[PDB]
């Protein structure tokens, strides 16, 4: 007649054991007849006993920092067996939160990529990317490629199908992200692509055109970038939206009091651009819109027109400028993806 077997998924004396997984203990040639788990001052964990009373496992978040004792008796027809082992977790250098866009349940535009924004910088990229799980549905094609060393994006080689689920699981907590950095929670987020909204700014005629499913359902006159401070040609990813803000040129790394700064409160203002291109209204030059470029690069257009821009555009549908003496918008500028080629993106940049 057998002895039992207990196996755990930690050994006795073991040290930076990760916290990205819950601690097991199972049974063979018997049955679990006692399990617990306690840290270092005697708190017991927290866990459940199969029913048929094989298979032990923590339920709750383990800790950083810990040294966690757990003693298991496995019973059976033929002995008992009991075991105790002791062990510690990962103790970080420091920690880092990843921050999700797009909103957990919004509806978002064909061109909204996946973010995920630590707020420190990460020396392992790769095990952030092989942390961060993504579903689609009707499933498509992505890739990972980093902006800058905190936030990374994931979008498909071309724009969504309006419809398609998305799916974002950030589990990077217990996950040594590199250098001893390690992430300070798990996040999640769900999505959902809608419709299809492509504007489209031609230099050469002065209009900005909104496109919804393949049809023209706003032609808006525009005052786009003087030649001194053109608007970059390029695709641009809609973000935030705004009744009226003040557009600080010192946001975006120049002084209000230089040449080409300003601080000035606007209406009805769309942001297309970190580096600070917003649509949005400006009734000192309605004459020019149509006509003439008059602006710091900012797409002027009618209080109306910007006003319906609000309202009809949404975070994640496109802005596409073509034709402008600018140069093209880079593709790291924050909503300027879709300006790196496929196979660049594709590759990554995970070192």
């Amino acid at each position: 007649l057998l002895v039992p077997k207990l196996t755990a998924s930690v050994t006795d004396g073991a040290v930076g054991v990760t916290v990205d997984a819950p601690v097991s203990v199972t049974a063979a040639d018997g049955v679990l007849a006692a399990v617990t788990m306690v840290n270092d001052n005697g708190r017991p964990v927290a866990g459940r006993l199969s029913p048929d009373g094989l298979r032990w496992s923590t339920t709750e978040q383990l800790g950083y920092n810990r040294r966690y004792t757990l003693n298991a008796t496995a019973l059976g027809l033929g002995g008992a067996a009991t075991r105790q082992l002791t062990f510690q977790t990962s103790s970080p250098a420091h920690l880092t939160m990843p921050y999700v866009m797009p909103g957990d349940g919004e509806v978002v535009g064909v061109g909204e990529p996946v973010a995920i924004r630590f707020d420190e910088n990460i020396a392992d990229r790769g095990a952030a990317e092989k942390a961060i799980k993504i579903t689609t549905n009707p499933p498509v094609e992505g890739a990972f490629y980093w902006l800058n060393n905190r936030e990374v994006r994931w979008r498909p080689e071309h724009f969504w199908k309006p419809g398609t689920a998305v799916d974002v699981a950030v589990n990077t907590y217990g996950v040594d992200l590199g250098e001893g950095m390690f992430g300070e929670d798990n996040v999640q987020t769900h999505f959902t692509i809608g419709d299809e909204v492509i504007a489209t700014a031609d230099d050469n005629t002065k209009i900005l055109t909104v496109r919804v499913n393949g049809e023209v359902v706003k032609s808006m006159p525009t005052s786009m970038g003087k030649d001194s401070t053109p608007t970059a040609n390029g695709i641009y990813i809609v973000g935030s939206r705004y009744k009226h803000i003040i557009m600080d040129s010192s946001t975006y790394g120049v002084p209000v009091n230089s040449p080409n700064g300003y601080r000035t409160d606007v209406d009805w203002a769309t942001q297309i651009s970190y580096s600070g291109v917003f649509v949005h209204s400006a009734p000192w030059s309605v004459g020019a819109q149509g006509h003439t470029n008059t602006s710091h690069g900012c797409l002027n257009v009618s209080p109306s027109n910007a006003q319906w821009f609000y309202d009809h555009v949404k975070r994640g549908d496109i802005v596409e400028v073509v034709n402008t003496v600018g140069g093209t918008l880079p593709g790291i500028d924050g909503l300027g993806d879709w300006n790196i080629p496929w196979d660049q993106w594709r590759a990554g940049n995970a070192k």
